[PDB]
C-alpha cells in the first residue's frame, strides 16, 4: 500500500476525509497532521479495524515527521470564513498556510504526489508551484488542484436533469475551481445525451455556484465539508490507483498545463506511477461552452497571477 | 433499494454517518433528521454523486415526514460529552430524546428496523422497547442496539497484539455497551490464537475502556465520532444486506434475548429479511470470560432497569 499524509486532518473537511482514507485499502500508512486537535482525531480513527496504520502530528515541530516518506499528500488545510470573512485578509492566511506546508513538502517529500484542496485553488496551486520552484523540487506532474467536487456536483446535477443515476454519468469540467471559472463540458458528457438550451444554462449556472447552495442552506455559517471529503477521497483514491500502476485512470484536476495559453488549467488528466501521465486537450466545444471558456479564462488569468504574485515578492 | 433515515444527522456522529450512508448502494432514499442544521448537512450531502436520494427534515414538526416509509432508522441522536459539566447524567436528556424519537418511530414506521446508538445503549434500548410496547408496535426482532464499535476496537486491538491486519480478525463481543459489561470473548477469536495473561488483561481492559481512551485524547471536549460513524455504517449495512435476503449476515448487537436471564444482551445475531432472524447463544467460554460474564450481567441488570423504569415509572 501507499503512505498518505493529510494536512489539516482535524478540520471540518479534514476529519471526514481522514476517516475515509483510513478505510481505503490502498493506504498502508496514514499521517494526520494539523496545528490543533490532531491527537484526538488520530485516537478516534485508530480504532477503525482497517488496514492502514494511522499516526498523528501536532504543530510545525512535527510537520517533518508527518511528511517524511509519504507517497501522497492531501491538503485541505485552511482557515474557515467566520468573522464576516471574504475579507481577502483570509486569502493571505490561507496562502500563508499553503506556503509553509509546501515548504515542508518540498523539504521532506519532494517526490510525493500533492493534492491541494486549500482554497482558492485557482491561486493556491500556482502558489505551491512557485514555492516548489523556489526550492528546486517542482515537478508539474506531481501537483494537483482538487477540482473533483465540481465533477461530483456536475455528475449529480446532470443526472437529476436527465433522470439518470449519478453513478452512471461523467461530466468533464474544465478551467478553474471558482464561479464562472468552472466550466462543465455538457457537450462531452457520458453517456451521450442532448440538452435543451434551458437545461444547458440551468446546469452550468448551478454547477458553477453549487458551493453557495450549501452555504445558503447553512445560513452562511459554513460550507460543504462532507461532499468535499467524499470528493477528495474519490480523487486521492484515483491518484493511489495511479501509483499502483492501474491503466486509464482519468480524472479532472487543476494542473500545470499547455491546453490553453494559461499556465494552470483544469482538464482531464491521466494518473500514473509518477503522477500526471497526460493532460488532455479541451477538444471541440460548442458556442455556449466557447463563450463560457473565455469568461473562465479572463477570471482565471487574474487568479493565477494573484497566487504567483503572493510568493514572487 | 432501501429507505434509511438517520435521526440526529447533524451531529458529530450523524454527519460522517450520513456521508457514508449516502455512499451505500443499498440505500435508495436517505432521510436526514435533526432539530438543527439538517438542511445544511442535507444540501452538502445531496451533491454527492451516488444512488441514494437525500432529503432533510428539521424539528419535531418534520420528524413524521422523515420517518414515514423508512426501512431502517439509525439513531445516533443525543447530547455530547460536555467537558465542563462532569455528569448531571446525560441520561435524563438522551433518554428523553430517545423516547420522543421512538414514539415517532412507533407511530410513523412501526415496521422499521431500528439501529439505536444513543448512549447509553444499555438503557436506551430497553427504553425504546418500553416505548414500543406501550404503543403496541414492539417487535424484538426489529430493535438493535449498536455495539459494533466494541467489535471494531477489539478487532483492531487484538490484531495489533497478533501483528495482523485488523481486517483478518474477528472478536466476538457480548454483554453490554459500557465498562465491564462489554465482554470480549478472546477465546473465540479468529484466527485461532493464544494470548498471554497480560495481553488478555490489557486487551479486555482496553476494549472495555475504548471510549474513554478517545475522550482523554480529545481533551475532554468530545468523544469518538468518526470511528463510531464507521462502525454504525458497517452495522447498518449488515442490516440492509439482511433486508436484501443475503445469507450468513451475523453481527454482534445489543438486542432483546433469552441468551441469559436478562431481557437484553449483546451476542451474535443473524440478520434476515425481518431484522434479527436468530439470536445466537454465547458458545464456549473459559473461566476468565465466565467470571467476566458474571460481572457483566451484574452491572447490566441495573442499567436495563434504569432504562425500563424511565418509561414504566
Amino acid at each position: 500500500g501507499f503512505k498518505v499524509a493529510i494536512l489539516g486532518a482535524a478540520g471540518g473537511i479534514g476529519q471526514p476525509l481522514a476517516m475515509l482514507m483510513k478505510m481505503n485499502p490502498l493506504v498502508s500508512v496514514l499521517h494526520l497532521y494539523d496545528v490543533v486537535n490532531a491527537p484526538g482525531v488520530t485516537a478516534d480513527i485508530s480504532h477503525m479495524d482497517t488496514g492502514a496504520v494511522v499516526r498523528g502530528f501536532l504543530g510545525q515541530q512535527q510537520l517533518e515527521a508527518a511528511l517524511t516518506g509519504m507517497d501522497l499528500i492531501i491538503v485541505p488545510a485552511g482557515v474557515p470564513r467566520k468573522p464576516g470573512m471574504t475579507r481577502d485578509d483570509l486569502f493571505k492566511i490561507n496562502a500563508g498556510i499553503v506556503k509553509t506546508l509546501c515548504e515542508g513538502i518540498a523539504k521532506c517529500c519532494p517526490r510525493a504526489i500533492v493534492n491541494l484542496i486549500s482554497n482558492p485553488v485557482n491561486s493556491t496551486v500556482p502558489i505551491a508551484a512557485e514555492v516548489f520552484k523556489k526550492a528546486g523540487t517542482y515537478d508539474p506532474k506531481r501537483l494537483l488542484g482538487v477540482t473533483m467536487l465540481d465533477v461530483v456536483r456536475a455528475n449529480t446535477f446532470v443526472a437529476e436533469v436527465l433522470g439518470l443515476d449519478p453513478r452512471d454519468v461523467d461530466v468533464p469540467v474544465v478551467g478553474g475551481h471558482a464561479g464562472v471559472t468552472i466550466l462543465p463540458l455538457l457537450s462531452q458528457v457520458k453517456p451521450p445525451s442532448s440538452f435543451t438550451q434551458e437545461e444547458i444554462s440551468y446546469l452550468t449556472d448551478r454547477i458553477q455556484n453549487g458551493g453557495t447552495e450549501v452555504v445558503e442552506a447553512k445560513a452562511g455559517a459554513g460550507s460543504a465539508t462532507l461532499s468535499m471529503a467524499y470528493a477528495a477521497v474519490k480523487f486521492a483514491d484515483a491518484c493511489l490507483r495511479g501509483l499502483r500502476g492501474d491503466a486509464g485512470v482519468i480524472e479532472c484536476a487543476f494542473v500545470s498545463s499547455q491546453v490553453t495559453e494559461l499556465p494552470f488549467f483544469a482538464s482531464k488528466v491521466r494518473l500514473g506511477r509518477n503522477g500526471i501521465e497526460e493532460v488532455y486537450s479541451l477538444g471541440p466545444l460548442n458556442e455556449y461552452e466557447r463563450i463560457g471558456l473565455e469568461k473562465a479564462k479572463k477570471e482565471l488569468a487574474g487568479s493565477i497571477e494573484k497566487g504567483v504574485s503572493f510568493i514572487r515578492s
